[PDB]
């Protein structure tokens, strides 16, 4: 049966940036109802015996809703750092230039992609099969995971719950919560 | 241009069912911005001199997200009411008796109906084209109507900013205030 992943830092590391409340609602009990909601479904079909990955990859309907949010996600809580933030560093940094010019083209490209996700989703950071990085959104709980050739390297949950409490319907205040604490060592582990 | 609708009834008249913070941002906020956002898309194109309903089913894209969001809205205040709540009266209560046998019955099929609506959502009560009630469920903008022979009677907006601030994750909580705010007057109008 499938855990809910500890938090990878305190519950107000984040503080001010995503508050204390906000986490103990989104990891505490959204992230958790994923988790819960999976377990119930699995047994008795052809993915009890099978790992999240596996699941996302080879779903629909109710399967693939809970099993993706569950990678997505713990996908998010390890994009997040309390030692993030400011700017990027590494391969990352160098492959972020090689696409956009620059951090800042990069950031507004994102937050543009990000203010107009409509409705619940994701928007992601990935590295194409060609090596170079690109933003895509996604909706409810649709990943790149399960696009061949693509590599997630970090995200930004864009469902209401994950700023609401904190931000209410400012979804810009939010995004410089992120690149608050934007975790780049993260990012470059999943683009090496 | 377009202009948001005043609300039918005080700010915190919804007490304590869905609270004042709610109405000031949900209507004040939310539904302004998708106002706002239509009123900067259509000057200069074809959908300047239409009206509302007739821009929801004749576009797509942002210009029928933000349209169908304003109507859909509209719909919603006018399907809660300081003064409704408790057993459905009239026409509608014989034919929510008519099709689901009881109003008990209709509750929790709404309700399962609701509950599972995935993501920003909005769960129908619709009249068909045979007089039967009925019970469907549209995600992020979709609304009801643009089906044809599909008559909507009564709504409830399942995306999260419309019960965040109020019940956080629990939707069913959510749900008792809704049933306790359902405007039965408004429903047998539209059903009439
Ligand atoms: O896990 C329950 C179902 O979730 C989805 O369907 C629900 O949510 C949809 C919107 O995202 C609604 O249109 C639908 O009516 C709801 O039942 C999923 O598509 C289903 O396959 C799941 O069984
Ligand atoms: O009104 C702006 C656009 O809104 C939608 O597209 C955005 O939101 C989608 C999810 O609902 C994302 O997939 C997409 O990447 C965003 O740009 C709408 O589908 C577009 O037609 C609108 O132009
Ligand atoms: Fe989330
Ligand atoms: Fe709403």
């Amino acid at each position: 049966a499938f855990e809910l992943p500890s938090l990878p830092y305190a519950i107000d590391a984040l503080e001010p940036h995503i508050s204390k409340e906000t986490l103990e609602f989104h990891h505490g009990k959204h992230h958790n109802t994923y988790v819960v909601k999976l377990n119930g479904l699995i047994p008795g079909t052809k993915f009890e015996n099978k790992s999240l990955e596996e699941i996302v990859s080879s779903s629909d309907g109710g399967v693939f809703n809970n099993a993706a949010q569950i990678w997505n996600h713990t996908f998010y809580w390890n994009s997040l750092s309390p030692n993030g933030g400011g700017a990027p560093t590494g391969a990352v940094a160098d492959a972020i230039n090689a696409k956009w010019g620059s951090f800042d083209a990069f950031k507004e490209a994102l937050n543009d992609k990000a203010v107009n996700n409509f409705g619940s989703s994701w928007t992601w950071l990935v590295k194409l099969a060609d090596g170079s990085l690109d933003i895509v959104n996604t909706s409810n709980a649709a990943t790149p995971l399960t696009d061949d050739g693509v590599t997630p390297i970090l995200t930004v949950d864009l469902w209401e719950h994950a700023y609401y409490i904190d931000y209410r319907n400012v979804r810009p205040d939010y995004l410089k919560g992120f690149w608050s604490l934007v975790n780049w060592e993260f990012a470059n582990a999943n683009f090496a």
